[PDB]
C-alpha cells in the first residue's frame, strides 16, 4: 500500500501552492474580459499539420431548478429528446451528447417500441452519446461521496440495461466549483476522461497562460499517480455559445443561430447572427476560424473542442435546422479552403478525447500533473459562490439522514432474497432515485425556487418512508424463528424511532412507548448497526412512565437513565424562550451493544416504583424570575437558580465549563490537565446596502460578523449518570451541549424566523496557534489543507464543510464534525466557524429570480473533539492533506451512521430472537462497508451481492489499538461460488478472486466486490 502521509507528491500544479503565489487581480483583459488578447502564428497550421475541430452539440437540462423535474420534462425535455431522436435519425452526420439519465429514463420508458429501437440505433451508431451517465450532474461541494457514487450507479446501471453502453468520459459544465472526489470515483468506475467548467476566473487565466487547462488530475496524497484521470478545463466564463467558440463573445454570439429574433433571443453585444449564404460564408468563416485558432492557443494538441449548446437547447425542430444547416455551410467552406488548414465537423465528447490521446501518443504533446480542488469559485469580481454551502440547510441535513436510511435499507434487506410481492426492489429503487435526484446541482445546493425545493422535500419524504418499510420488514424476518415467520408485506411490524430527524422542536413525530398495568407491561425494541464492527451507543426512547427498566433478551438488566422530555417555547407573552417539561412522557436512555452489520433486541418493562437499574437525572433551570416546572411522576423535583457558570463531567470523560449564558468556555481532558479555552459564540453577517447583494448562491457580507445580542437567556442543566446536557434558548437558536462520556455532541435548533438579510454563524474561539491554516473535508472522503488568504475577501475564505473541519498547532487540535453540509472557515488563528442558516431578501443575478425566504426550523448536529496531537505522526508541512484521529473519525460515524432504532408495533412478538450478526467479523476501525446491495431478484439461479469497501486513513498517535478480524465480504453470505472485484458501479468485472476471498483495501482506497451464490 502507498503511504498517504509521509510522501509529498511531486506534481506540476498543486492548487494550494498555486493559490499562495497567484495575485488574483481582476483586470480588464479586453474582449476576453478575464484573460488577454490572444495572438497566434498563422503559420502554425499547414497542410501537414491541420487544426481538427469538433463541434459538440449539447443541451443542459436541469432536473429541477426554476421548474420542477416534471414541469421541465413536460414543457421542455420531452420535446428536446423527441426532436433529437427525429433529427439525428434523419441527419446521419449530426451528433448530440446527453448527461442527465433521470430525464432520459423518464423519456425512454414512455416511448413506443418502434421509437425505442430507433433510439438504440442512434446510440449504437455513435450519433447520440451519453456523457458521465449519472442520474444527475451532481453538486460537488455539499454532496457526500457515497451519494455521488449512488447517483452515478443509478444512471449507469439503467444505461447498461437499456442502451448497452457505459460512458468513460464525464461532462460537468455547471456545478459551482469542482472536487477531486469526482476523478477519484470516476477513475474507479472505468472512466478515462473528464471535463469541468466552473473554476475561478483567475485560475482559468493562470492555467491558460501555461497551457495547463488539460491535466492528469490525481488525489492530493497520491505519490505514484495511480488515481490520475485526464481532465479538460474549459477556458471561458460560460458554457453558452458566446463563450465557447473563442475569446470574443461579441463574435461567438453571431454563431448561435437561435438568436436571430423569432425565438425571442438576441445577442447582448449587439451584433446578431446572420444566416450563412454563399455571399457571406467566406467573411463569416474568416471570423469563426480566427476565434477557433485563438482558443487553440490555450491548449497543447491540434484537436480543438467547441461545445455548441446552452440551457434546454435543441427543443424546436426549427432550432435543430437553423443550427445544423448554418454550421454545415461553414464546414463545407472551411474544409475546402486549404489556406485555413482546418478540418471541422460535428462530434461527440469521446471523439474529442480519443483524438487528443492519439495526438499525445504520436508525441505531439505531454500533459502536466495536478492535485487539489477548485473551491471557492468566483465567476466575476468578488462574487464568490460560498452562499450555497449553507442555503436551505433543512434539506442539506435531510440529505444526510436519507443517505443513511438508503444504506441501512439496502443492507438489512440484502441478507435475504425476497418474493416480488414484498415490493422490496420497488421501494429501494424509489428511495435510491429520489436521493440521487437531490444530488443535482440545484437540489442539495439550495439554489432552486421555493416550489421546487418543496418537490425535492416531498420526494425525499416518500424515500424515507420507503426505507422504513424495507428496514422494518427486514428486521422482522431476521429476528423471528423461521417456522413462525408469517409476513404481511403491507404491515408495520416496527416503527423507526429517530431522535435527531426531524428533531425535537422541528416535528413531534416520535411515538411514545405506552406501558401500563392495565394495558401493556413491556415492549421489545431492536437496534441495527450498519458499521462492520461491534458498536456501543446510547439510545433513547420516549415512554409513558418514568418507572421503566431495561433488559437484554437473556433477561440481563441493563443500566438506564430517565430524563424529562423538554420542549422549548418562544413565549410571545413573556417575551422569553424557555423550556416546558412533559408530565406524561419521559425519555429512557441506555447503552445498546450491537454486532457488526447486525441487530440487538432489548425489552422495556414498567414497574410501579423506581427500578433497581434505572437512575433519574437532576434538572436545574437557571434564570431570574422562575416559575414552577412540575414533571408528573418524575421522581426528582426541578431546581432553580440565578444564571451562573457551571461545570459538568460524565463518566471519566472530559470536564466542560460553561458561561452563565450556557455556552462552552473550556474543556479539561483529564483530572490533571488544564482547562483549555474553547468558547462557543453566535454572530451575524448582514448584506451590503450598496453594490451586489447576497442570495442563494453568493455570500457578500457587509464586513466581519457582529455578535448576536443574547440578553439574559434561560439555561437548562440536566445531570445524569449516563448523559448530561446544558441547553440555552438564544435568539434564533436553542443551543445544546450533550455529554455522554467522550467528546460532546452539539445540537442547534435553528429558527431564523423573520430576520431578513441575516446569516447566523456559530464560531469557536480558542488560543490554538493555527495561524492561517485550517482543514476541511471534501465530500466526506478526505481532508484538504486550507490557507486563509487576506489578499482575498472574507467570502473567498469560506469553504464547504460537508462533514468536518479542524485547526491545530504542534500540540493541540480542535475538530468539529457535522451531520450536515454547511459553509465555514477559520478567519483568524485559533478560530473555526460554520454557518447555520441564511435568510436573504434579494436575488443574486444568477437566474434563480428570488431570494431565500423559505427558512424553516432545522436541528443541526455536531461532535466537538479537542485532542492532544503532539505524539501523532502527521504529514510534513508541505503535504496538502490532513487526516483524522480515531476519536474524530468515530465521532463523524456517530453523526452520519448512528444505530437505527425499531419499536415493535404489536403487543406480542411471537418467535422473537435476541440478536443477528454475532458471528459477523468485527473489522479494523478504519474500514467500512459503505454499500451492501443484493444485485439480483429472486428468480435468478445465481444470486449476486455487491459490496463497496472503503478504508480511510487515521493518524498513528501511540495507541496500541489491536485485535480485529479480517473482513472478507465475499463470505458474509453462505454458499459462495465466485468472488469478483468490479468497478464501483458493479458494472464491469475486473478480477476473478482466488479462493473466493475479497481482500481488504489500502488506506484511502475504495474497492467493490460482488459475491455469487449458488
Ligand atoms: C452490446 O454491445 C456489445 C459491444 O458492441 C455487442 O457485442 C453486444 O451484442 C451488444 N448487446 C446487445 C444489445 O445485443
Ligand atoms: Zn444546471
Amino acid at each position: 500500500c502507498q503511504d498517504v502521509v509521509q510522501d509529498v507528491p511531486n506534481v506540476d500544479v498543486q492548487m494550494l501552492e498555486l493559490y499562495d503565489r497567484m495575485s488574483f487581480k481582476d483586470i480588464d483583459g479586453g474582449v476576453w474580459k478575464q484573460g488577454w488578447n490572444i495572438k497566434y502564428d498563422p503559420l502554425k497550421y499547414n497542410a501537414h499539420h491541420k487544426l481538427k475541430v469538433f463541434v459538440v452539440p449539447h443541451s443542459h437540462n436541469d432536473p429541477g431548478w426554476i421548474q420542477t423535474f416534471e414541469e421541465y420534462y413536460q414543457h421542455d425535455t420531452k420535446h428536446i429528446l423527441s426532436n433529437a431522436l427525429r433529427h439525428l435519425h434523419d441527419n446521419p452526420e449530426m451528433k448530440f451528447i446527453w448527461a442527465e439519465i433521470s430525464y432520459f429514463a423518464r423519456f425512454y420508458h414512455d416511448l413506443g417500441e418502434n421509437k425505442k429501437l430507433q433510439m438504440k440505433s442512434i446510440v449504437k451508431n455513435g450519433q447520440l452519446e451519453f456523457v458521465t451517465g449519472g442520474w444527475v450532474m451532481p453538486d460537488e461541494a455539499n454532496s457526500h461521496w457515497r451519494n455521488v457514487l449512488l447517483q452515478l450507479t443509478e444512471g449507469q446501471t439503467w444505461l447498461k440495461q437499456f442502451m448497452n453502453v457505459t460512458p468513460t468520459a464525464s461532462w460537468a459544465i455547471d456545478p459551482f466549483g469542482h472536487s477531486p472526489t469526482m476523478p477519484y470515483i470516476l477513475q474507479k468506475s472505468g472512466f478515462k476522461n473528464m471535463l469541468i467548467q466552473r473554476t475561478h476566473y483567475s485560475v482559468k487565466k493562470e492555467l491558460a497562460q501555461q497551457r495547463q487547462l488539460e491535466f492528469l488530475w490525481r488525489q492530493i496524497w497520491d505519490n505514484k499517480g495511480d488515481t490520475a484521470l485526464f481532465t479538460h478545463m474549459m477556458p471561458f466564463y460560460s458554457y453558452d455559445i458566446p463563450h465557447t467558440c473563442g475569446p470574443d463573445p461579441k463574435v461567438c454570439c453571431q454563431f448561435d443561430f437561435k438568436r436571430m429574433g423569432s425565438f425571442g433571443l438576441s445577442c447582448p453585444w449587439k451584433v446578431p447572427p446572420r444566416t450563412i449564404s454563399d455571399q457571406n460564408v467566406a467573411a463569416r468563416s474568416d471570423l469563426l476560424v480566427d476565434q477557433w485558432k485563438k482558443k487553440a492557443e490555450l491548449y497543447r494538441t491540434n484537436v480543438l473542442l467547441i461545445p455548441l449548446g446552452d440551457d434546454f437547447r435543441f427543443k424546436q425542430n426549427t432550432e435543430w435546422d437553423v443550427q445544423r444547416v448554418n454550421y454545415e455551410r461553414l464546414f463545407e467552406h472551411i474544409n475546402s479552403q486549404a489556406h485555413f488548414n482546418v478540418q471541422a465537423q460535428f462530434g461527440t465528447l469521446q471523439e474529442y478525447f480519443d483524438a487528443v490521446h492519439q495526438a499525445e501518443r504520436a508525441g505531439q504533446a505531454e500533459f502536466p500533473t495536478l492535485s487539489g480542488d477548485f473551491f471557492t469559485y468566483a465567476d466575476r469580481s468578488d462574487n464568490y459562490w460560498s452562499g450555497y454551502y449553507t442555503s436551505r440547510p433543512y434539506h442539506k441535513r435531510m440529505d444526510r439522514v436519507l443517505m443513511h436510511y438508503v444504506r441501512a435499507a439496502e443492507m438489512l434487506s440484502a441478507w435475504h432474497s425476497w418474493d416480488g410481492m414484498a415490493r422490496i426492489e420497488e421501494r429501494l429503487e424509489q428511495a435510491r432515485r429520489e436521493l440521487s435526484l437531490f444530488q443535482h446541482h440545484d437540489g442539495i445546493t439550495g439554489t432552486a425556487k421555493t416550489h421546487v425545493v418543496v418537490d425535492y422535500e416531498q420526494r425525499m419524504q416518500e424515500a424515507l418512508k420507503a426505507c422504513q418499510m424495507v428496514m422494518q420488514q427486514s428486521v422482522y424476518r431476521l429476528l423471528t424463528k423461521p417456522s413462525i415467520y408469517s409476513p404481511d408485506f403491507s404491515f408495520s411490524y416496527f416503527t423507526l424511532d429517530d431522535s435527531r430527524w426531524p428533531g425535537s422542536g422541528v416535528e413531534d413525530s416520535r411515538t411514545t412507548i405506552i406501558l401500563g398495568e392495565d394495558i401493556l407491561p413491556s415492549k421489545h425494541v431492536v437496534m441495527h448497526n450498519t458499521l462492520p464492527h461491534w458498536r456501543e451507543q446510547l439510545v433513547d426512547f420516549y415512554v409513558s412512565s418514568p418507572f421503566v427498566s431495561v433488559t437484554d433478551l437473556a433477561n440481563n438488566p441493563v443500566e438506564a437513565q430517565v430524563s424529562p422530555v423538554w420542549s422549548w417555547h418562544h413565549d410571545t407573552l413573556t417575551k422569553t424562550i424557555h423550556p416546558q417539561g412533559s408530565t406524561t412522557k419521559y425519555r429512557i436512555i441506555f447503552k445498546a451493544r450491537v454486532p457488526p452489520m447486525g441487530l440487538a433486541t432489548y425489552v422495556l418493562t414498567i414497574s410501579d416504583s423506581k427500578p433497581e437499574h434505572t437512575s433519574y437525572a437532576s434538572n436545574l433551570l437557571l434564570r431570574k424570575n422562575p416559575t414552577s416546572l412540575p414533571l408528573g411522576q418524575y421522581p426528582e423535583d426541578v431546581k432553580f437558580g440565578d444564571p451562573r457558570e457551571i461545570s459538568l463531567r460524565v463518566g471519566n470523560g472530559p470536564t466542560l465549563a460553561f458561561s452563565e449564558q450556557g455556552l462552552l468556555k473550556s474543556i479539561q481532558l483529564t483530572q490533571d490537565s488544564p482547562h483549555v479555552p474553547v468558547h462557543f459564540k453566535f454572530l451575524k453577517y448582514g448584506v451590503r446596502s450598496h453594490g451586489d447583494r447576497s442570495g442563494a448562491y453568493l455570500f457578500l457580507p457587509n464586513g466581519p460578523a457582529s455578535p448576536v445580542e443574547l440578553g439574559q437567556p434561560v439555561v437548562l442543566v440536566t445531570k445524569g449518570k449516563l448523559e448530561s446536557s446544558v441547553s440555552v434558548g438564544l435568539p434564533s437558536v436553542v443551543h445544546q451541549t450533550i455529554m455522554r462520556g467522550g467528546a460532546p455532541e452539539i445540537r442547534n435548533l435553528v429558527d431564523i424566523g423573520s430576520l431578513d438579510n441575516t446569516e447566523i454563524v456559530m464560531r469557536l474561539e480558542t488560543h490554538i496557534d493555527s495561524g492561517d491554516i485550517f482543514y476541511t473535508d471534501l465530500n466526506g472522503l478526505q481532508f484538504i489543507k486550507r490557507r486563509r488568504l487576506d489578499k482575498l475577501p472574507l467570502q473567498a475564505n469560506y469553504y464547504p464543510i460537508p462533514s468536518g473541519m479542524f485547526i491545530e498547532d504542534a500540540n493541540t487540535r480542535l475538530t468539529l464534525l457535522t451531520g450536515q453540509p454547511l459553509g465555514g472557515s477559520s478567519l483568524a488563528s485559533g478560530e473555526l466557524e460554520i454557518m447555520q442558516d441564511r435568510r436573504l431578501a434579494s436575488d443574486d443575478e444568477r437566474g434563480l429570480g428570488q431570494g431565500v425566504l423559505d427558512n424553516k426550523p432545522v436541528l443541526h448536529i455536531y461532535r466537538l473533539v479537542l485532542e492532544k496531537v503532539n505524539n501523532c505522526v502527521r504529514p510534513s508541512k508541505l503535504h496538502p492533506a490532513g487526516y483524522l484521529t480515531s476519536a474524530a473519525h468515530k465521532a463523524s460515524q456517530s453523526l452520519l451512521d448512528p444505530l437505527d432504532k425499531f419499536i415493535f408495533a404489536e403487543n406480542e412478538w411471537i418467535g422473537a430472537q435476541g440478536q443477528f450478526g454475532g458471528d459477523h467479523p468485527s473489522a479494523r476501525e478504519d474500514l467500512d462497508v459503505s454499500v451492501m446491495r443484493r444485485l439480483t431478484k429472486s428468480s435468478a439461479k445465481t444470486q449476486r451481492v455487491g459490496y463497496v469497501l472503503h478504508r480511510t486513513n487515521l493518524m498513528q498517535c501511540g495507541t496500541p489499538e489491536e485485535h480485529t478480524q479480517k473482513l472478507d465480504v465475499c463470505h458474509l453470505l453462505p454458499n459462495v461460488a465466485r468472488c469478483e472485484r468490479t468497478t464501483l458501479t458493479f458494472l464491469q468485472n475486473l478480477e476473478h478472486l482466488d479462493g473466493m476471498v475479497a481482500p481488504e483495501v489500502c488506506p484511502m482506497e475504495t474497492a467493490a466486490y460482488v459475491s455469487s451464490h449458488s
